[PDB]
């Protein structure tokens, strides 16, 4: 009977301890010799042994080799089959025992694996829930993790060992990931997700819960840094050979035979700020992020005031009808024979710099932009979404700075000898341009000094006294997320009343040139003299807001009759 006992025990069903595929291990409860609580003993030692089978069958399955698959299986199965070793162990010590005393008795072989009858179904839950539900790649971290807390001093530590090697795939995952950019993760498994340029995210789904979001992001942030070295004339690691100094922290880690969430953090804190002052000095201090950003400020932001108005200058014949396959061509010969105009030297910035046309998919202004070529490291900053915002300030800036233009050359086609009357008109006209000249003049002094100005002061300053990347994104995304808010609350309305002003000058001109002190002429005259002047008083209450970067009421009503006259 030991015999086949043993046998069973060890995998082996035969005629006397069968196998029943529903139930496992089964022997006759009808032993005629065999007291009652001896079938009972043999009850129990055949649950043992069945769950030793079905271990064994798990482990076969998913190791060596939609269902069960991947490398966090595997590892699994690999510590479940080191834990199951002292237990073979147990069964050969018996079989030497039985060898030299054939009176081994029942008895004796339940005492002697007692141990293995309180750990074999603890772990047996794991395997099943496993199965059942189906867990995947990290996910089995999370299972083997929250039973490893369910105590008895032996599952637990049991279910530790397990944890520890099946952490041993995960560091495996994260040290190429953070240390070389890479996502080596065929079954989709790892916590971090991919999804030309390349994309990467957080499969929050599948990170185990004991290591928080917040920990995760950090580590997605080290190892985007990473990757994103892809330089093709030289070649720049962003760690040195801290490298080594990291991939052994890595290493111990994988050592620990329990899990520390605060040691792990503390190694990924450490290997984060290293990456984000590498971050700091490559952009600041290699790649003259500083000298860029002023760049952007010359162009996005109209910063070279004279080549931007020797651009309206030549440019409003070709944009101001709807555009054609060329017009993008026409405008940026045009771009450039105003830098010319305007002797800008630099004979290397504007190969970067050109001017879109929006072609297919109402006038040229409306589909005017500009695009600015990135150069590495540098777009990790200069997203294509961040140049779409600054994209967006530039056609706001863009439209009150022609709307100016146009203005001033209203005026200047009414003091032409053609349209002079020689009599009060004319010093009207010549007071009239005098003041638009005065107001816009002081418009573009506040909206550049309290606006764009000093906005770009505290970014330049956010990014000097800080030597971590993530400060320079952070300020960087406030000053642009500022540049949007003011154009839609500040420029918005200056556009609107400007071109008021623009109208109101038209109508002046139109007035005069009809050759009326005629009844009718004095009215519509005094009629446009305080169209000017309420226009001009309300620019000028806008720039008390502008000044104080606070809505005052003569703003707010502005911009609420605006929206009343969009939708009403």
């Amino acid at each position: 009977m030991i015999h086949e006992l043993l046998l069973a025990l060890s995998g082996y069903p035969g005629s006397i301890f069968t196998w029943n595929k529903r139930s496992g291990l089964q022997v006759s409860q009808d032993f005629p010799f065999l007291h009652p609580s001896e079938t009972s003993v043999l009850n129990r030692l055949c649950r043992l042994g069945t769950d030793y089978i079905r271990f064994t069958e798990f482990i076969e399955q998913y190791t060596g080799h939609g269902g069960l698959h991947g490398i966090y299986l595997r590892a699994f199965c690999t510590g479940l089959d080191s834990v199951l070793q002292p237990y073979r162990q147990a069964l050969l010590d018996l079989e030497q025992e039985f060898l030299g005393d054939p009176h081994l008795s029942i008895s004796h072989v339940n005492y002697f694996l007692d141990q293995f009858q309180l750990l074999f179904p603890s772990v047996m839950v794991v395997v099943e829930q496993i199965k059942s539900q189906k867990i995947h790649g990290c996910q089995i971290l999370e299972t083997v993790y929250k039973h490893s807390c369910g105590g008895l001093p032996p599952v637990r530590s049991a279910l530790e060992k397990i944890l520890a090697v099946c952490h041993g795939v995960m560091y495996k995952q994260l040290s190429a990931w953070m240390l070389h950019g890479l996502l080596l993760d065929q079954h989709e498994e790892f916590f971090i997700k991919q999804g030309s340029l390349k994309q990467f995210s957080l499969r929050v789904e599948i990170l185990p819960s004991y290591i928080p979001v917040r920990v995760a992001e950090k580590i997605l942030f080290v190892g985007e840094s990473v990757q994103m070295f892809e330089n093709n004339v030289n070649l720049t690691s962003i760690l040195k050979n801290q490298e080594d100094t990291f991939a052994a922290e890595l290493h111990r880690l994988k050592q620990q035979p329990l899990f520390s969430l605060v040691d792990f953090e503390q190694v990924v804190d450490r290997i984060r700020s290293t990456v984000a002052e590498h971050l700091w000095k490559l952009m600041v201090e290699e790649s003259d992020l500083l000298g860029q950003l002023k760049i952007i400020k010359d162009f996005y932001l109209l910063g070279r005031g004279e080549l931007f108005q020797a651009f309206i200058d030549t440019a409003q014949h070709m944009l101001k009808t709807p555009p054609t396959a060329v017009t993008e061509h026409d405008v940026n010969v045009a771009f450039q024979q105003s830098a010319h105009k305007v002797l800008l030297d630099d004979d290397n910035l504007l190969p970067l710099l050109h001017l879109t046309i929006e072609y297919h998919g109402a006038s040229g202004w409306a589909a005017l932009g500009l695009s600015y070529k990135v150069q590495w490291p540098l777009h990790i900053l200069f997203t294509p979404a961040v140049l779409e915002k600054y994209n967006v300030v530039f056609k706001y800036l863009l439209s009150v700075r022609r709307v100016q233009a146009e203005l001033q050359h209203c005026w200047a086609l009414q003091m032409q000898r053609k349209h002079l009357k020689s009599n009060q008109t004319d010093a009207i006209k010549w007071r009239l341009r005098n003041h638009m000249a005065f107001l816009v003049d002081n418009l573009q002094y506040y909206l550049q000094v309290d606006v764009l100005e000093s906005q770009f002061s505290q970014l330049l300053h956010q990014i000097n006294s800080t030597r971590d990347f993530e400060s320079i994104r952070l300020a960087h995304d406030h000053f642009l997320s500022n540049l949007l808010a003011q154009s839609f609350i500040l420029l918005k309305p200056v556009f609107h009343c400007l071109n008021e002003i623009l109208d109101l000058c038209h109508s002046f001109c139109s007035l005069v040139s009809q050759n009326l002190l005629d009844e009718r002429g004095a009215a519509q005259l005094s009629i446009l003299v305080k169209g000017f002047s309420r226009q001009s008083s309300l620019l000028f209450k806008i720039l008390s807001s502008v000044r104080n970067h606070q809505i005052n009421s003569d703003l707010a009503q502005l911009l609420l009759r605006l929206d009343y006259n969009k939708y009403y």
